[PDB]
């Protein structure tokens, strides 16, 4: 049910859209969250997805951390998608503003290969501080399953396409 995407490769598609609005429209099997290790969904993609769930994502996430402890940078966990998707795959890309290793970005994108099709944002981009052009290149060179990327900023979308 994905519509209006530009094909980049055999398996990677892109659209200028808010991932929350795309998830509400499509109700995909898997929506990816740009999470941190504590699953504290304050801003960016995570804060916007959590707000759209009426804070249910945060309540579930707090129970997950109380039981399991924090995720690893480069790691993931599968939780409910609430009203947005069947599942949410919470993936932790490195936060360059905190000195985390950018080489962990490839490990973060490898989590996508466990799912046949995903709606996702660019990992480590936006408020996580990494170069979005680099994040798109690692995505295309790492993910083998079908990924539909939603990029909120129109100016950045146009730059990603024109430099691909
Ligand atoms: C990861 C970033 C490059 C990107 N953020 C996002 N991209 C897609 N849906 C989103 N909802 C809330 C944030 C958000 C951006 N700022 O264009």
């Amino acid at each position: 049910s994905f519509s209006g995407y530009l094909k980049l490769t055999d398996n990677v598609y892109i659209k200028n859209a808010d991932i929350v609005e795309e998830a509400k429209k499509v109700k995909p099997t898997v929506v990816v969250n740009a999470a941190n290790v504590y699953l504290k969904h304050g801003g960016g993609v995570a804060g916007a997805l959590n707000k759209a769930t009426n804070n249910a994502m945060q309540v579930e996430s707090d129970d997950y951390i109380a039981t399991n402890g924090p995720l690893k940078v480069g790691g993931s966990c599968v939780l409910s998608g609430h009203n947005l998707a069947k599942h949410c795959l919470h993936v932790v890309g490195p936060n360059v503003n905190k000195g985390e290793d950018i080489q962990l970005l490839k490990s973060a994108y490898e989590n996508f290969n466990q799912h046949e099709v995903l709606l996702a944002p660019l990992l480590s981009a936006g408020i996580f501080g990494a170069d979005p052009i680099h994040s798109l290149r690692v995505c295309v060179d790492t993910v083998r399953t079908n990924v539909y990327l939603a990029v909120f900023d129109k100016n950045l979308y146009d730059k990603l396409v024109s430099s691909f």
